[PDB]
């Protein structure tokens, strides 16, 4: 049976670039709505005997969806914190230097890779089976985890996300999002 | 060069069901920018000079998504009115009771079809090839005009469509949409 992980911080703790009000709708209804919906869909299957991994590589449809949804939402909490953001340093760094020239390189194609992704979607920073970095944009639920890339790092581009403090302004989003990108996480990714 | 078309009431007359301030983003930023977005893209191509509709119905891309988010929103505007909603008469209260057995099983089929749409979409009454009527979602600027069937009515289920109003309550949003339908609008595109 699965459970809506605690958040890793007070949920006023990355204001004011994500308001403690786009925290409790977005992890207290919107991550909790997925969590309860895949518990419901899932009971009495053969599902229910699998890790969150396991069903999201095995499912279609909602089952999919609301898995996916679940895992893509926990992994974007942890990519966030408080006191953190700026440009990274050690493995992270070099590692994205190699791959993208500079992190000012990357921040742009990021950048426009996330405004780019029409409708509601993920964009992600993945290490693919060859050790190069790359970066991919995913619809709805849609997860590297189907594919052999490791994920690193995820912007959720989903309106909800923003729009109680940006609105229509995906942007100002983003250039926010950078200020609070958790590097500690990326490099655990990373190292795995 | 596409005109954005004017809004045929005033910013604050869906209101309370959806506000001043959901028209001021939805049709000024949102419904604005799709349309210098397919301006921008067209100049200079063989798409210039082509109405819209034979630009939806030949395209794919940057300049399908573009195009057919400003008919979308348009046909949507249209759909909605002051001192309207409540049930139909005439002939389309006949056709729907035609097809559906009455107009409350499909006041419920279409607000479970609009529910269910997942992420960013559309959900449609359309007629079809042989008459008959039927509820088809789209996903993010999918529109029947890519199809045979005739569009009758839409809810636009895009989360920027009801955030602000209803944060993540699509449900409370398609009950407040049912008091703004235009039927005049639907009995136009019926016999089209
Ligand atoms: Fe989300
Ligand atoms: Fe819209």
């Amino acid at each position: 049976s699965f459970e809506l992980p605690a958040l890793p911080y007070a949920k006023d703790a990355l204001a004011p670039h994500i308001s403690a009000e786009t925290i409790e709708y977005h992890y207290g209804k919107h991550h909790q709505t997925y969590v309860t919906n895949l518990n419901n869909l899932i009971k009495g299957t053969a599902f229910e005997g699998k890790s969150l991994e396991e069903i999201i590589r095995s499912s279609e449809g909602g089952v999919f969806n609301n898995a996916a949804q679940v895992w893509n939402h926990t992994f974007y909490w942890n990519c966030l914190a408080p006191n953190a953001g700026g440009e990274p340093t050690g493995k992270v760094a070099e590692a994205i230097a190699a791959s993208f020239g500079s992190f000012a390189d990357f921040k742009a194609q990021f950048t426009d890779a996330a405004i780019k992704n029409f409708g509601s979607g993920w964009t992600w920073l993945v290490k693919n089976s060859d050790g190069k970095l790359a970066i991919v944009s995913t619809s709805n639920a849609g997860t590297p985890l189907t594919t052999d890339a490791t994920p690193l790092l995820t912007v959720d581009v989903w309106e909800h996300a923003y729009y109680i403090d940006y609105r229509n302004a995906r942007p100002g989003y983003l250039e926010h999002f950078w200020a609070l990108v958790n590097w500690e996480f990326v490099a655990k990714n990373l190292a795995a």
